[PDB]
Parts: C-alpha cells; sequence; structure tokens
C-alpha cells in the first residue's frame, strides 16, 4: 500500500509457521493501541537475526486479514 512502521519487543518466532509474534507500541496509522499480533513473514521479509525478547523496528503492509513484514531490524 501503505507500508506502515511500528516498533515492539518479540515474543515469540516460528519461521516454520511463518509468523512472528511481536508486542507492538500503539499504531495510530491504524488506530491500534499496544497489542500484542502475529505477523506474518514471507522469503522475501528482509531480515536481520531477532531473537525472542528482542527490541526491534519494523515496516509491514495490510493486505487479506494478514498484516505482512516487509523487514524487520533489532532497535
Ligand atoms: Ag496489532
Amino acid at each position: 500500500p501503505q507500508v506502515i512502521s511500528a516498533t515492539g519487543v518479540v515474543k515469540g518466532i516460528d519461521l516454520e509457521s511463518k509468523k512472528i509474534t511481536i508486542h507492538h507500541d500503539p499504531i495510530a496509522a491504524v488506530n491500534w493501541p499496544e497489542m500484542t499480533m502475529r505477523f506474518t513473514i514471507t522469503p522475501q521479509t528482509k531480515m536481520s537475526e531477532i531473537k525472542t525478547g528482542d527490541k526491534v523496528a519494523f515496516n509491514f503492509v495490510q493486505q487479506g486479514n494478514l498484516s505482512l513484514l516487509q523487514d524487520i531490524k533489532v532497535s
């Protein structure tokens, strides 16, 4: 779209199911308060090495009921 930047903390990562759970700060761009959400990852998501408990900066777009990561790095 409509790429949306957020920050948060990694709560869980699963490269098998292709999900990363992030506790993120509010996102006024889409009227989300503080929440823990599953973000979808693809072979195309630009990744740095991130671990559970890491503080992260990330970009994502929305399409379907999926929130799809375009990249993610450690903050
Ligand atoms: Ag959310």
